[PDB]
């Protein structure tokens, strides 16, 4: 009965997908040929009528409710969430008034056009039914292509709202035609689609929210998560559909969005999963419906043949192009108004792409089961048939050409010549393995006119003056651009940005490069991440202005007191037990308030409404018996924190962006300086570069500094969950290494892994994201400082606290160094001999001045009220004179200021190119320093040592009598370096031993 | 009715497993014990009875039709199947006897014990239901702890013959005992038994082959072959149930193996989708199940408690534990003569593992819901719950203190201290990261102790003399042991190794580690690789020797024409058109016959055949109508070349693994020898080792030379195979390293990757495994030959081919250098002063006889008929001398040799550790030599580049006065390099220049 069909339903969509992959035209229509030859053979052989007729006959109920939420939900799931939501309004608007324009536009002309006695409820159904849409076939045409994103995500996402309003209008519509018994009143009606528009979406978001609360806390498990999710989806189908008729799938909709939305409380295998598998059902409802609408087209078009009706359906198929082309056009205007406008070609391409898909084809099909034995539903079935044949050829045959026309398919120049430059590399290296393998003993057998006939890879993108000044100029800002860019992809692949922030910076870095002799600006980046105040603050502010046997555990069994007594009460708004379990319930509660007034009754507010509450328990009766809970207010105490919990969250989700964005543009603005320095030529336009560099790099952080310094309370956590986060990405990286060294067997690879996993998945949701610091942790914090809690002690006793409002300067230039500092707290400015720079907490002032008992070279301005930490001088000598272990406090300073001095060096030779500034301070870090006193002052270079780097004291060369002075790198050049008793300036070298 | 039911089973079963993680027992005991009481409450309440009766008594056939073959197939498609097969005769006997021997005892025990009034049916009925096992609880433990890989395939492949002849015998004896009217006859139930035995897995094994070969042909697609295995299980399980009643359960396991055997024709994508699926599918089915039977054994408990009942309970699960016990112990003496034993250790964890499932609770409500209103369900029901919670809570609680009880749990003393060195190396590792991350400006401010405490894994694992020179003999052993097993894991994490290889070379070198003074011998390997000669192989020459407008469309069509001819006299086995049709075709068939007269009708017994079906068709008459098909055996001419490429494929799949194991075996001892050489300090003992070491070398490249001579048709694909996919795997691992440096967009590198990935997959069943190579080709191919079509002509012009019959003597060590060889057919030995080496096909010998005109320093001894292309000495002077462009020829020539030599140095030397031959090959290959003659004999070393070696003449150091011999490497100590005019010796450098 059912069988046969449905697996020759599966096979032909099979080969129809796997055969029309090359050819321009999507798989449908051939689909829907084969279900009409089909219906011919059915028609004329009664054998295939027999085994057709119990499925393409299908009850509609079935067809409305069940192939209809697939379609929306996986439409709904396929995209991203982050360029829909960026973007939600403008293709809100577009969808809903174009869809309700089509709607009125395309009725009306069918009163004017078709001669039918048609009613104005079935006018208004054709318009909703002819109206959905289906972008996928082109879509993936645009995205292939990669003109534009935004215009892709437009048209994607206007199919959902599209075709859910299209729903709901058909629903009501229908519920009005066919089942006349329905009241029309004005008043029920607009109630009931009040309630179809909150209802629907604010149950989704409800069950959403909770799916997700209980999916963040499954640890190192898939098939839970993949049963709860499936299950959430359903429930909230059934749920939707036996509150509300047609709210199901706006529900499911907005469910399936926020599901996708909270992407990193899932893992990776789950939700790709679940991606494949709603993917799968999709194509297999897909496949079936054309399959059924072919046999029920064939068999019911010949009581419709008429050459007026084919005339008719041209003409429509005319009318409702030129109606989606004046709708577009009139929204232009007011779209452009708002900032986010769009091009006449955007627009052209994007009206006559979107074509019907098989949404319209399931509500042809529920309005041709519904009519029964009429010609009104062989009338709708044939020109929506028509329709969606006809654009599924013309529009998906011609979009390629309408590209083609525009010149939204040329490829860049840029593009185009990094496709030349990466096959010819590819090539390059092609040959030289080839080379290679020819000359090995095994592999010389292989002929090798097949093997290399057989590899090969081609180009998928080809078959004086200051007119002068001004082009170097332009030049040297492309190539500015590009370098920027390419270190924000190094830096995004190795792992320190998050994607939305790499996005936004290749966006604007792009955008600079489209306009004229316009660099990366620091106001657009400024607004980027200056979203901290917002409404939402205010509601932080005055939440936390508004809140202030003594366990815990004691209100949490008064909270859950409360909450089982919300249930007699509401199933009152059996009944002696019910007052008598009352009074228990006012008996306990009256202790309770008893022990609070023992406890001073401080409390401001809630002890004058738990005082109110106990009046109204302890005092017409059905008013009475109404009004009696305003105990469940009570309640709200202990809602505050939570909704305080997420603000707090949400300003961190938001803060964690706008601090990666300046970390990301901080270190490339860093590594594109070395970069340029390697290819500039003339010195003006290098001085001006320079100087626009630093003063972007100085604005972001004296604004990034002065951000973190607003509320410390998000800062604190940002910083923590990165630094985790980086600890635990170079832990795995090592644990990678050691595996791929074999000293690691793959099972115990395996469970490292897993546990590496388990920590960073505890971290996604672990914080609280309030961790306030103490000073006295960031004194005893400190790299040097930690090791010796007798050092610590010794320093906490001799350190000093200091003070200071805004516009003071601490120290200046060439005063004698006091001691060392230690900023705490706060953000200062640090301006000495041409460079600036800015300071922030958790940093110190002057080694120089401490170890080698320089006069300073730096002057420090206070920028706010800064709490700072003081060591004298004296006292840092008599700590050096005591402490002599073999990890020494000053080895450990020099090692400090040395790596900080070697880092610039290193990155200005570019001796590790390829490098971020991470791996260039990891290597420098694997090194050590070696006294001279026990090696008489003479060091040999042996081949262990990979890179050497001298701070302090003069270098002779044992050979030839070299004089070097300090600091910089010494080549393979020399081999020995030699140093007398030099006190006054006492010599210190740096050696990186390799394994 | 039926919706609250099943998502309350999810949310339990959820629950119960994300909360039973930790505890020993697994979760299905509180699930039933929630189901118990879920049965009690709707026992008393009536509105959960209402909700329950639709679902707990629900209609048994589609429980035994639904819930069996998906949990069946679930179990089938868990398992690897090379660990299944390579030991399946031992599974597949303990499973069969054993199941059949416990039946029979647990009947007759019924009979004897339970003084009920049943038959032998009933008893051995429920001797066949409770003989059902569930081994996942102890295999998940036992793959945990990792005591033997062997006993865990074991334990989980009875599985899957325990329930599948489980189920078929109470298919057949149920439908033997409720339904009486079946008759009982020995002839057709002998008949219906050897149709269940056979029908059902050949059939299984017919659409699983079917299936491959359609799956293979897909390409770049991800949702048409879900939906296509998808649906050949659904008809494979349905056309299995029309055929059969039981049959189908059997077809879908095997077809499950098989197609879970077929791996790499199947996306690694789609495979790990479908097994996610499967199992999520398995276990909803599990947890519903569970429910169930919880729920059905409340509401039917009460109508047969009994204290003898409940002794009789507990005596079976003794009776059936010791049942167990004694035929696993009957049969180990048996299992042990054939060569595949078990310990005794293992007999009695595995028997005291192993515990019944959902399987057993399945089959026995199908018993409870047709047994109607008796005692007989009741007693069935409530045996088997007892028997299974008892099992469930017994067993899987005191597995653990099995394991621990013996030696199994015990963990080695090598594991522990890798366990224990990788954890010191990435606490240091970690500890370093954070000292770095401290030192930052921007990371300074979060609270390092909750950072670093977050952050922190532990050890998961733990909480003169001869007798001195024995022990050192057995520490080198032990070492060298550990080095071989390193080199291979390491070997197969770069990518030439096969997993199965790997697998055998681990086994073999811990074996030889237990063993004690035993080496990695070759006669095991020798056996390994020796499954070439089998009785396919026979096969294979009979086939070859049988067989010997001509276009071939035309027999295509002949071959199509006897295909449609094959549908009517089937159809036989509409008179007049049939007979007419008949005579259409025998007149298409007589002028080709009369044009194959017109062929010289050369053919020898497909003429006969021919002639004689002709002589049958020109031409009782229901007996002549029946035996007028022998046509039919025209078709075999044409499926005999299907048949010999098939077996050319097997032995393609048998050799490729024999090679791969060879050559990883060469690479590894090959490096053990070096890495030897910086740990041993006895002379004696490096002597001897190093004479094994090169005695295993000799013999396994002598035997796969030999080997590949034997058939090159297949030696020949399989090299192709392995080259083209090492260029494919470095062009991937190219455009992954230009996608990290950020020069190629992320769009470009999919679609590379992806364009890497089909051809790759257009590999892997590309080749017909049968390409025959010519001399000539080979001779063109060589490395230095190539690039120059004049040089080739003018080689070819020139060279001289040369025969050799086994036991000659080619040349002699000590003799003047005729010319160059060129070895292009067969295997030779060369011999010359101590060491000894094999060469084969796609060599040359001697390019120092002709490049540095020294004499030979080896002797060349042919061991077969050998064909040899020589070249005289004064033709390649002419050669060198005529050309002369920038590739000069004798340039390749001292490239090439360049890299011959300077390999085993860099290795000796051991410059790049952690590098196999292969990158060692490529960073060698980068490089390129400099003449000295523009350089004017002098040479000034730069930081540019990376290595210098010397090949030839005498290297004069211009600082110092340093005379160096060649060939050997020069350090970084000497600067400046000097040659003068030295004619008689030419000095040769090469550099490696670093990017
Ligand atoms: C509901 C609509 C019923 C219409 C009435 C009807 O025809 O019912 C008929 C029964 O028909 C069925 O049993 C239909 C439901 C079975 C299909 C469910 C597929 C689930 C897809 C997977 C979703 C997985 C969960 C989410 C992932 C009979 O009723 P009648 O003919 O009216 O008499």
């Amino acid at each position: 009965k059912v069988i046969v069909f449905i697996s020759g339903s599966c096979l032909f969509g099979a080969i129809s997908r796997s055969l029309f992959k090359k050819l321009p035209i999507p798989y449908t229509v051939v689909l829907l040929i084969l279900g009409a030859i089909l219906g011919v053979v059915a028609s004329n052989v009664p054998l295939v009528e027999e085994h057709t007729r119990d499925v393409a006959h299908m009850d509609p109920h079935v067809l409305l409710q069940i192939f209809l939420p697939v379609l929306i939900f996986e439409s709904a799931f396929a995209m991203d969430v982050h360029t829909f939501m960026r973007s939600f309004s403008q293709v809100c608007i577009l969808a809903l008034f174009g869809l309700v324009v089509a709607s009125v536009l395309t009725a009306v002309l069918a009163m004017n056009l078709f001669n039918y006695n048609w009613n104005f409820s079935e006018a208004m159904m054709f318009g909703a039914i002819m109206s959905a849409t289906d972008p996928v076939a082109v879509v993936a045409l645009l995205k292939d292509l990669g003109a534009s994103k935004q215009l892709g995500t437009i048209i994607e996402g206007e199919s959902l709202l599209n075709d859910g309003c299209a729903i709901v209008i058909f629903n009501v519509f229908m519920k009005m035609v066919f089942f006349p018994q329905l009241t029309s009143t004005v008043g029920q009606n607009v109630l009931y689609f009040l309630q179809v528009a909150v209802a629907g979406p604010l149950w989704g978001y409800a069950v959403a929210k909770v799916t997700v609360f209980f999916l963040s806390h499954i640890f190192n498990d898939a098939l839970v998560e993949i049963t709860i999710t499936l299950a959430a989806t359903y429930l909230t189908y059934y749920i939707g559909d036996i509150w509300l008729e047609v709210s199901g799938v706006l529900a499911v909709v907005v469910l399936g969005l926020i599901v996708n939305a909270e992407k990193t409380s899932i893992s990776p295998e789950v939700e790709v999963f679940l991606h494949r598998f709603w993917e799968m059902l999709a194509y297999l409802a897909n496949t079936l419906i054309f399959m059924m609408v072919g046999v029920v087209v064939t068999q019911k078009a010949l009581v419709a043949v008429d050459k007026m009706d084919w005339f008719y359906l041209i003409i429509l198929y005319l009318a409702i192009t030129i109606i989606r082309g004046m709708v577009i056009s009139l929204f232009s205007p007011i779209l452009s108004r708002i900032g986010y406008g769009l091009t006449w070609r955007n627009a052209v391409i994007m009206t006559w792409g979107g074509l019907r898909g098989a949404v319209g084809l399931a509500l042809a099909l529920v309005v041709e089961n519904l009519a029964g034995n009429d010609v009104i539903g062989s009338k709708f079935l044939f020109h929506t048939a028509g329709i969606v044949v006809l654009t599924l050829v013309i529009n998906a045959t011609t979009i390629q050409t309408l590209l083609r026309i525009l010149g939204m398919s040329d490829i860049s120049i840029p593009k185009r010549l990094a496709m030349a430059g990466a096959v010819r590399r590819i090539h390059e290296g092609q040959n030289r393995t080839l080379n290679m393998l020819k000359s090995d003993r095994f592999l010389a057998d292989a002929d090798w006119d097949i093997a290399t006939a057989a590899c090969e890879i081609s180009d998928p993108y080809s078959a004086p003056s200051p007119r002068e000044f001004a082009d170097m100029m332009e030049e040297a800002r492309l190539r500015m651009l590009k370098a920027e860019k390419i270190s924000y992809w190094k830096q995004f692949e190795h792992g320190m940005l998050a994607r939305e922030a790499l996005r936004l910076l290749v966006q604007h870095a792009e955008v600079a490069a489209d306009e004229k002799d316009q660099f990366i600006l620091v106001d657009d980046l400024k607004k980027s991440w200056q979203i901290k105040g917002i409404y939402p603050w205010l509601k932080r502010k005055l939440e936390d202005l508004i809140s202030e046997c003594h366990h815990m555990a004691f209100e949490v069994t008064i909270n859950i007191a409360i909450v089982l007594n919300i249930v007699p009460i509401i199933m009152e708004f059996a009944l002696r037990i019910s007052n008598y379990v009352f009074f228990v319930i006012y008996a306990i509660e009256a202790i309770v308030k008893i022990l609070g007034l023992g406890r001073h009754y401080i409390v401001s507010h809630w002890n004058k409404f738990d005082a109110f509450i106990l009046v109204v328990a302890l005092v017409v009766v059905k008013l009475f018996r109404l009004l009696r809970g305003l105990r469940m207010l009570r309640l709200t105490k202990a809602l505050i924190p939570k909704l305080i919990l997420v603000v707090n969250g949400k300003i961190n989700n938001q803060l964690s962006l706008g601090y990666d964005v300046g970390k990301g543009y901080i270190i490339g603005e860093e590594e594109v300086g070395k970069i340029i320095d390697r290819m500039v030529d003339n010195k003006k336009i290098l001085r001006e570069l320079k100087h626009i560099s630093e003063t972007g790099r100085l604005q972001v952080v004296k604004e990034l500094g002065l951000l973190q310094r607003e509320h410390p309370g998000i800062a604190v956590s940002v910083k923590t969950r990165q630094a985790i986060r980086t600890i635990l990405n170079h832990s795995r990286e090592t644990i990678h290494e050691l595996q791929g060294a074999g000293l690691l067997d793959e099972m115990e690879a395996h469970k490292l892994e897993l546990t590496v996993e388990i920590k960073m998945k505890r971290l996604m949701n672990a914080p609280s994201s309030i961790p306030p610091p103490p000073p006295e942790n960031l004194l005893k914090n400190v790299s040097w400082l930690a090791g010796d809690m007798k050092l610590i002690d010794f320093i906490k006793a001799r350190a000093s606290l200091l003070h200071f409002d805004y516009g003071e300067v601490i120290v200046r230039e060439g005063d004698e160094s006091d001691g060392l500092f230690l900023i705490v707290s706060g953000l200062v400015k640090l301006y000495g001999k041409v460079f600036e720079d800015y300071l922030t907490v958790g940093n110190v002032i002057g080694e120089m001045g401490v170890l080698t008992k320089k006069p300073r070279n730096a002057t420090v301005t206070c920028e706010t009220t800064v709490q700072v930490y003081f060591i004298t001088a004296e006292d840092m000598n008599i700590a050096i004179d005591t402490f002599t272990l073999y990890p020494s406090l000053e080895y450990r300073l020099w090692r400090v200021v040395a790596i900080r001095i070697a880092t610039p060096l290193i990155m200005e030779q570019m001796a590790f190119q390829g490098w971020t500034q991470e791996k260039v301070k990891l290597h420098l870090e694997r090194g050590y320093l070696v006294d001279l006193a026990e090696s008489h002052f003479q060091f040999n270079i042996d081949a262990t040592l990979e890179d050497v780097i001298l701070i302090n004291g003069t270098a002779y060369n044992a050979h030839t009598r070299e004089e070097i002075r300090s600091p910089c790198l010494i080549s393979r050049t020399v081999h020995k370096l030699t140093f007398q008793y030099t006190a006054t300036e006492e010599p210190r070298l740096f050696v990186v031993r390799n394994a």
